[PDB]
RNA sequence: GAUUUCUCUCUGCAAGCGAAAG
RNA sequence: UUCGCUUGCAGAGAGAAAUCAC
C-alpha cells in the first residue's frame, strides 16, 4: 500500500507549511483586445507552499487538487525525497514493536484514549490470576503500529494471523524488563503504582448481551445463533473464549475486520489459537471451511462471528448484534451479483443485469462502483480502466488476473466504462454459484422501466405462511435481466393496475438468499425441511417507454441556417450598399460568411442583448478583419435591445433581422417593426421567421408542434404575410415574400419565411441606450 | 477520538468544442 | 437561441486509506 500523497507527508511536519491557491490564465482562449465583455473561462491553478525556510510554487495545473500535491512534490524533491524513501529495516520493525509494547504497559499509558487504554484498563478488572494480563491477540490487533511493523517483518501475516502473535510474544520476551508472558496474556511485571490506578478509577465514566454467530468446522453442522454475554468484570474475549469452550481469552484469536457493506456492522471472526504460538496434546484442529471464506484468512476449529471492540475516548464497549442471517448476507455479499442485490435492498427481487443500456435506464449501483467495492473487499487494487479512441484490467499486487475489452465504443466516457465493468462482474460471478416449476393466480418493451410493488412469502406447499421480502416500490429495467426471471416474465404480461401472484414449489431462491432476507430464521429453517414453496405477489404501478437518444439530425441539404444566411447575402450583393445592421446578430454567422467574400459593404454593425453571444462574435470579427478586410472600415457590436432606439445607428442601408422577432412577444414584434421602419429608415430590410406549417414535416422522426424552448410564438404563412404587409403599407415599404428550405410551390410552403422590405419613399433626437462592447476602425 | 489524503455518486455553475428544425 | 459532448469550480452524501508528543 503505497498511496503516498505528498500532502499527508506535510502533516507529519506539523501544520507549519501553509497552502494558498492562486488562479492564473494559460492563453488557451482567443485574445481579443477592446472587448468590454468577460468570458470567464476555466482558470488554471498553481499552489503556494510556505515551509519554514524556503517556499515552493507549483507551476500551471488544471486541478486545484493536483497543484497542491505539486507544491508538496517540488517541496520534497528539493529535500531529497526524505520522507517517502524511508522504509523499514526488518530488525528495526522488531524495535518499534518492542519499544511500543514497553510504552503500552508503561504507567502513564494506562489512562490513554487509544482503544488499548480501555483494553489495558479493562485488563485490571479481569478476575483472579487473569488480572493485569491483556490477551496476546489484542496487542497485535488493536494497535496498527504493531501491524505496520508486523507486515514489514512478514507479509505472510495477512494469510496466517497467528504469526503476528508470535512476533508479539518474541518481542515481549526480548524485552522482559516490565513484561511477563503469562498463561493469561501479557502482563506488567510490577504493580501499577496505587495512585495511578486510583486516579484512574475516580474518572471511570460508567451486563449487556451481544448476539452473534457460532460457526462450526463440521460441514454437516448448522451455523447457529450463539448469544454471548459481556460483564464489566470480564474482558469481552474471555466471554467469547467461554463460548468456544476454552479457558482463557488469552487463547482467543482475532481475524481482520470485514463485512460492513454486507451486514452493516464492522466484523471480526474470533477463533482459537493453537497452543504452539502461545507457549512461545499437540493435536491441531479441523479447518473451518465457512469461517475462512467470510474473512479471507484460514481459520481452524469453531469460530464466533461478532462485531465488538472498544472505541476511542470511551471505556464503553461498542457492539452490534450479529445474527444468523447476517452471516448469509455476508456470503451473498461476496459475489458481484450478490453485492448488487444487497445494494439494491431486494435480494430475491433483483439480479445483476447482463447488459448496459444508458446510465438513465440502469437501476441500483453502477457496474463500476459495484466492481471497485468488489475488489477492495477482496484484498485487491482499484481496477484500471483503459479508454481508447473500454479496455479494463484487473490488478492485485502486481499480478494480472483479468483483462477485458468490449467491441462497441459507446459515445460516452462513463458508458463504455460501465459496460466493461459488467463483463468483468459477470466473470467473477461465475466463480460462486448463484443467479423450477410455477403455478399462477390472477407487450412491454425492452428498454423500458417498470415500477412494481411485490411481496414474497415462504410457506408449506398445500404458522406456515411467513413474509420474507416485501417492497412497496422498485423500478426494474426491462430486458437486461435486472430482476428475478419469473417475476420479469410475469410482469411483461401485466398492465398497469394489475395484481398477479404465483408460487414456486421448488423455491428458485438459493436458500442462502432466503436465509439472508428473513429475520425469524429459526422458522425459515423449519419450513425448508418440509415442502416449501415461494409465493410471489406483484402489483404493477407504472411503466416508461423506450429511451430517447436519437435527438438531432440534419434535414436540409445545406443546413437551414446557412441557406438563410446565403439568401440574405444575395440581397446584399445584388443591391450594393454601405452600412448594414444586424438586429440580433447571434454570434456573427451572417458577419462571419459576409467577411469571407469581398463585398461592397463599408461599415457593419451588430446589435444583440446576449452578452455570451456578443463575445463569441467580437473574437471572430477580430480574426476575420485581420485577413485583408476586403472592404470594411468600421465594424461595431452593441449590447442592446432592438426594441430600443439608439441614434448611433443611422443611415442604415441594408437591415438584417434574421428570425429574431419570433424570440420575443407578438407585440414586441409589432413594436420592433414600428420602430425599425419609422425611426431607423433602412433602405432595405430583411426579416426571417419560419413557416409554422412546415413543423409537421420535421416532427416526422404555448402551442403544440414548436421548434425552440425560447420562441414566444410561431407563424403560419398567412399570419406572417398579414403582419408583414400591414407594417409595410402603414410605413411606405415594398414587401415581397420568399423563404429557404423547400420551395414556394410544394404546398408545405417554405421551411422558413422571409420578407424583403424596400423603401419606396426614397424627426430625431439623441439617446444612446446601447453599450458598445467591441469596436474597430481601420487607421 | 483529532486531523488529513484519495476516491465515486448527486445537484448547482462556468467554460471549451461540435451540431441544429435557432 | 437551442441541444449534445468534454473539462474545471462549489456544496452535499457514500466509501477507502494513513499519521497522532517518545
Ligand atoms: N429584444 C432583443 N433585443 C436584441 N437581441 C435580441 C432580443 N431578443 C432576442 N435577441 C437575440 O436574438 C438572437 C436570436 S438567435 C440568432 C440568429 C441569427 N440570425 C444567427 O443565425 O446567428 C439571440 O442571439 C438573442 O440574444
Ligand atoms: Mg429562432
Amino acid at each position: 500500500h503505497t498511496p503516498t500523497p505528498k500532502a499527508i507527508i506535510h502533516q507529519k511536519f506539523g501544520a507549519k507549511a501553509s497552502y494558498t491557491v492562486e488562479e492564473v490564465h494559460d492563453s488557451s482562449q482567443s485574445g481579443c483586445p477592446g472587448l468590454a465583455i468577460p468570458q470567464k473561462g476555466p482558470c488554471l491553478y498553481r499552489c503556494h507552499l510556505q515551509l519554514p525556510e524556503f517556499s515552493v510554487v507549483s507551476n500551471v495545473f488544471k486541478k486545484k487538487k493536483d497543484s497542491e500535491q505539486s507544491a508538496a512534490e517540488l517541496a520534497l524533491d528539493k529535500l531529497g525525497i526524505r520522507p517517502q524513501n524511508d522504509d523499514l529495516t526488518v530488525d528495526e520493525a522488531r524495535d518499534e514493536i518492542v519499544g511500543r509494547i514497553k510504552y503500552i504497559f508503561s504507567d502513564e499509558f494506562l489512562s490513554a484514549e487509544h482503544p488499548l487504554g480501555a483494553h489495558l484498563r479493562a485488563a485490571l478488572r479481569r478476575d483472579g490470576e487473569r488480572c493485569g494480563s491483556v490477551p496476546v491477540s489484542v496487542i497485535a490487533t488493536v494497535d496498527a503500529k504493531i501491524n505496520s511493523r508486523c507486515k514489514i517483518i512478514n507479509p505472510s501475516v495477512e494469510s496466517d494471523p497467528f504469526l503476528a502473535i508470535s512476533y508479539v510474544m518474541k518481542a515481549a520476551a526480548k524485552l522482559a524488563d516490565y513484561i511477563v508472558a503469562s498463561p493469561h496474556g501479557l502482563r506488567r511485571k510490577n504493580a501499577y503504582p496505587s495512585e495511578i490506578v486510583e486516579a484512574l478509577a475516580t474518572h471511570v465514566s460508567d451486563s449487556r448481551e451481544v448476539a452473534a454467530v457460532y460457526i462450526p468446522c463440521i460441514d454437516e453442522e448448522v451455523v447457529e445463533l450463539d448469544t454471548l454475554y459481556i460483564s464489566s468484570n470480564r474482558h469481552y474475549l474471555d466471554s467469547i473464549a467461554e463460548r468456544l469452550g476454552l479457558k482463557d481469552g488469552n487463547q482467543v484469536m482475532i481475524s481482520r475486520m470485514f463485512g460492513k457493506a454486507s451486514c452493516g456492522s464492522e466484523c471480526r471472526l474470533y477463533s482459537e489459537i493453537p497452543k504452539k504460538y502461545l507457549d512461545n496434546s499437540h493435536i491441531v484442529k479441523s479447518r473451518n471451511a465457512r469461517a475462512s471464506y467470510i474473512c479471507g484468512q484460514d481459520i481452524h476449529g469453531d469460530a464466533i462471528l461478532a462485531s465488538v471492540g472498544y472505541r476511542w475516548k470511551s471505556d464503553d464497549l461498542d457492539y452490534d448484534d450479529v445474527t444468523v442471517n447476517s452471516f448469509y448476507r455476508i456470503c451473498c455479499g461476496m459475489s458481484p451479483n450478490g453485492i448488487y442485490k444487497i445494494s439494491r435492498q431486494a435480494v430475491i427481487a433483483a439480479q445483476l443485469p447482463f447488459a448496459f443500456t444508458t446510465k438513465s435506464n440502469w437501476r441500483g449501483p453502477l457496474p463500476r462502483e459495484i466492481l471497485g467495492l468488489f475488489c477492495h473487499q477482496h484484498r485487491l487494487a482499484e481496477p484500471i480502466l483503459s479508454s481508447s479512441t473500454e479496455v479494463k484490467i484487473f490488478t492485485k499486487s502486481q499480478d494480472l488476473v483479468l483483462e477485458c475489452s468490449p467491441r462497441k465504443f459507446y459515445e460516452k466516457e462513463n458508458d463504455a466504462i460501465q459496460n466493461a465493468s459488467l463483463k468483468a462482474l459477470l466473470w467473477f460471478s461465475k466463480f460462486f454459484a448463484d443467479l423450477s416449476s410455477e403455478s399462477k393466480n390472477t407487450s412491454i418493451t425492452n428498454g423500458s422501466v417498470v415500477s412494481i410493488c411485490y411481496s414474497l412469502s415462504l410457506a408449506v406447499d398445500p404458522s406456515s405462511v411467513e413474509p420474507i421480502e416485501s417492497n412497496e416500490e422498485i423500478e426494474f429495467e426491462v430486458g437486461t435481466g435486472s430482476m428475478n426471471p419469473h417475476i420479469e416474465s410475469e410482469v411483461t404480461q401485466m398492465t398497469v393496475g394489475e395484481y398477479a401472484s404465483f408460487k414456486m414449489t421448488p423455491p428458485d431462491a438459493a436458500e442462502a438468499l432466503i436465509l439472508a432476507v428473513g429475520s425469524d430464521t429459526v422458522r425459515i429453517r423449519s419450513l425448508l425441511s418440509e415442502r416449501p414453496c415461494l409465493n410471489y405477489n406483484i402489483l404493477l404501478l407504472g411503466v416508461k417507454g423506450p429511451s430517447e437518444e436519437r435527438m438531432e439530425a440534419a434535414f436540409f441539404k445545406p443546413p437551414l441556417s446557412k441557406q438563410r444566411v446565403e439568401y440574405a447575402l444575395k440581397h446584399i450583393r445584388e443591391s450594393s450598399a454601405s452600412t448594414l445592421v444586424d438586429f440580433g446578430c447571434g454570434s456573427g454567422s451572417l458577419l462571419d460568411s459576409l467577411l469571407d467574400y469581398p463585398t461592397s459593404l463599408q461599415t457593419i454593425i451588430g446589435v444583440d442583448i446576449s452578452p455570451k453571444g456578443l463575445a463569441r462574435a467580437a473574437k471572430m470579427l477580430h480574426v476575420k478583419l485581420n485577413k485583408e478586410a476586403c472592404n470594411v472600415k468600421s465594424a461595431t457590436l452593441y449590447d442592446g435591445s432592438i426594441l430600443e432606439f439608439d441614434s448611433r445607428l443611422h443611415d442604415v442601408d441594408i437591415g438584417t433581422c434574421l428570425e429574431v422577432i419570433e424570440h420575443m412577444e407578438e407585440d414586441q414584434a409589432c413594436e420592433f417593426g414600428e420602430k425599425v421602419l419609422s425611426l431607423f429608415h433602412p433602405k432595405l430590410l430583411i426579416v426571417s421567421t419560419p413557416n409554422y406549417e412546415f413543423n409537421t414535416i420535421l416532427q416526422r422522426s404555448q402551442l403544440p408542434k414548436f421548434r425552440n424552448h425560447d420562441h414566444k410564438f410561431e407563424w403560419t404563412r398567412e399570419q406572417f404575410n398579414q403582419w408583414a404587409s400591414k407594417l409595410g403599407k402603414r410605413h411606405n415599404y415594398s414587401v415581397e415574400f420568399s423563404g429557404v428550405g423547400g420551395s414556394g410551390e410544394v404546398e408545405p410552403g417554405f421551411a422558413s419565411q422571409i420578407a424583403i422590405f424596400r423603401r419606396e419613399a426614397s424627426a430625431e433626437s439623441s439617446m444612446q441606450p446601447y453599450k458598445v462592447i467591441w469596436e474597430w476602425k481601420k487607421e
